[PDB]
């Protein structure tokens, strides 16, 4: 099946899902003297107090910290959106080195790791009807640069243990989400798509100006992961991230 590696890697995702050479594919290099500065854009609203996190499991391709979106617990609006998105999951994309590891570039520099938040807009009631329509979800992505530790992260860092190959669960309860935000909400925007197959159109990108920083120690242990299943050869999870593709014509817009 699909994967990251030579035989199977987003070079071949086509075959098995042809809109991979579509028109609002992610990721994107972000050209910042190209971005245009909207000022009818409004200041995200990110409500986060009430999130409650179930578990963490590793799919074989990352690792999902998962939450109850059975209510509008921890939700996001404002920025570009229309709506309430209700947040799902969270995952990261990172590299084998320090050198890359994030989907997304600015100004074509590459960074350690990229955190995505993704969440689904409630008029379409569950994430499986979200994702087959053009404004279904909302993805907030966060860039990683290796420096100092970042507190908030470390919860996540020392569960990995557990959730070592593909399959593998565990409870993850009372984990905040807040403390992997950034101290600014500025942003960049377009409208694009999920950065793994299925590859649907559904989404629209907010990402992040500002970095959080995390410890080279703290990287280190997102690589220990494995994609194969428990008894398998085993494979590093590393380098799990898509390259930039076209922008076709899409317009990047700027809160600032
Ligand atoms: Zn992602």
């Amino acid at each position: 099946h699909w994967g990251y590696g030579k035989h199977n890697g987003p070079e071949h995702w086509h075959k098995d899902f042809p809109i991979a050479k579509g028109e609002r594919q992610s990721p994107v290099d972000i050209d910042t003297h190209t971005a245009k500065y909207d000022p009818s854009l409004k200041p995200l609203s990110v409500s986060y107090d009430q999130a409650t996190s179930l578990r963490i499991l590793n799919n074989g391709h990352a690792f999902n910290v998962e939450f109850d979106d059975s209510q509008d617990k921890a939700v996001l609006k404002g920025g570009p959106l229309d709506g309430t998105y209700r947040l799902i999951q969270f995952h990261f994309h990172w590299g084998s080195l320090d050198g890359q590891g994030s989907e997304h570039t600015v100004d074509k520099k590459k960074y350690a790791a990229e955190l995505h938040l993704v969440h689904w807009n409630t008029k379409y009631g569950d994430f499986g009807k979200a994702v087959q329509q053009p404004d279904g979800l909302a993805v907030l992505g966060i860039f990683l640069k290796v420096g100092s530790a970042k507190p908030g992260l470390q919860k996540v860092v020392d569960v990995l243990d557990s959730i070592k190959t593909k399959g593998k669960s565990a409870d993850f309860t009372n984990f905040d989400p807040r403390g992997l935000l950034p101290e600014s909400l500025d942003y960049w925007t377009y409208p694009g798509s999920l950065t793994t197959p299925p590859l649907l159109e559904c989404v629209t990108w907010i990402v992040l100006k500002e970095p959080i920083s995390v410890s080279s120690e703290q990287v280190l242990k997102f690589r220990k992961l494995n994609f194969n299943g428990e008894g398998e050869p085993e494979e590093l999870m590393v380098d799990n991230w898509r390259p930039a593709q076209p922008l076709k014509n899409r317009q990047i817009k700027a809160s600032f």
